[PDB]
């Protein structure tokens, strides 16, 4: 088997990317932030504490002929960014793009944290890291990825996310048509439950490339590159008036600056990152001070190949035996 979905930028900035998911019988298309950082797949529900609801589709499992309760299941889930849900287990059946995984663990919330609430835009999360972080207590629930794989063509999936536009999640199947030149793969670690590898290192607008391992992890759920701050800085250094702002939380750099491209290593191969998908707009409305798209990692203990990476490059979560990972130009 295989699926297919295009998955839609939540805003303006690419801030995160929704993509339709149905749940149950008769189906309840909901829209989900697939996160390759984590690996619950929750979702508010008509259980969420009403006054944490504000303009999300909710899944109602008594109108499910399908669902039936974990019993006994909770969880309980800390994201990098200080958020938070926790709730209750159903298993159902759901739906990704044509591909379908019966019994699979959704995870109801009651509860979801101040950030959760405020965008309307995103109903939940699925999951697309390693089965081995899934917070459900106290058995452990598998990741939809890891439910399908078996039934897969080929027991992979792709990201392919659009800068300020749409792009796609494939299961089982690689769309040769998708990217240009070839793919180059590269070793995973598992240790820590992520899409963990080593880039080879980096070059900054049109500048030498540097040699250097950096070991981080590809995480579509996160919006930014989070990189080791003496790379952070040898980027902003290029644009005139950049600066790190305490205030703010990060570099910040004049509205009115071109930023310069962001080049980062896979092997030998190279995925080029060009200067507009690093910036993220006003710090607050009508400002000209704007938020920078790299920021140092040197607060959050790993480095995170959020968005901003990512969608330059049509990317291969390979769940093989031995997992890789592999990135293309597009």
């Amino acid at each position: 088997s295989t699926g297919s979905a295009t998955t839609t930028p939540i805003d303006s900035l690419d801030d995160a990317y929704i993509t339709p998911v149905q749940i149950g019988t008769p189906a309840q298309t909901l829209n989900l932030d697939f996160d390759t950082g984590s690996s619950d797949l929750w979702v508010f529900s008509s259980e969420t504490t009403a006054s944490e609801v504000d303009g999300q589709t909710i899944y109602t499992p008594s109108k499910s002929t399908t669902a039936k309760l974990l019993s006994g299941a909770t969880w309980s889930i800390s994201y990098g960014d200080g958020s938070s849900s926790s709730g209750d287990v159903y298993t159902d059946t759901v739906s990704v793009g044509g591909l379908t995984v019966t019994g699979q663990a959704v995870e109801s919330a009651k509860k979801v944290s101040s950030s959760f609430t405020e965008d309307s835009t995103i109903d939940g999360l699925l999951g697309l890291a390693f089965s081995t972080l899934n917070t459900v207590s106290p058995t452990q629930q598998k990741t939809f990825f890891d439910n399908a794989k078996a039934s897969l063509d080929s027991p992979v999936f792709t990201a392919d996310l659009g800068y300020h536009a749409p792009g796609t999640y494939n299961f089982g199947f690689i769309d040769t048509t998708a990217y240009t030149g070839s793919i180059t793969y590269t070793a995973v670690s598992t240790k820590q439950g992520f899409w963990e590898w080593t880039s080879t290192g980096y070059a900054v607008g049109s500048g030498t490339f540097k040699s250097t391992s950096i070991d981080g992890i590809a995480d579509t759920g996160t919006t930014l590159l989070y990189l080791p701050a003496t790379v952070v800085s040898a980027y902003w250094a290029q644009v005139s008036g950049a600066k790190s702002s305490s205030s703010v939380g990060g570099y910040v750099f004049p509205c009115s600056a071109t930023l310069p491209s962001f080049t980062f290593g896979v092997g030998s191969a190279r995925i080029v990152i060009p200067g507009d998908y690093i910036d993220f707009g006003p710090i607050s409305t009508g400002s000209s001070s704007c938020f920078g798209g790299i920021q140092s990692s040197a607060g959050i203990g790993i480095n995170i190949f959020g968005d901003v990476a990512l969608k330059a490059a049509f990317v291969v979560f390979n769940g093989a035996t031995t997992p890789t990972l592999g990135f293309a130009s597009k």
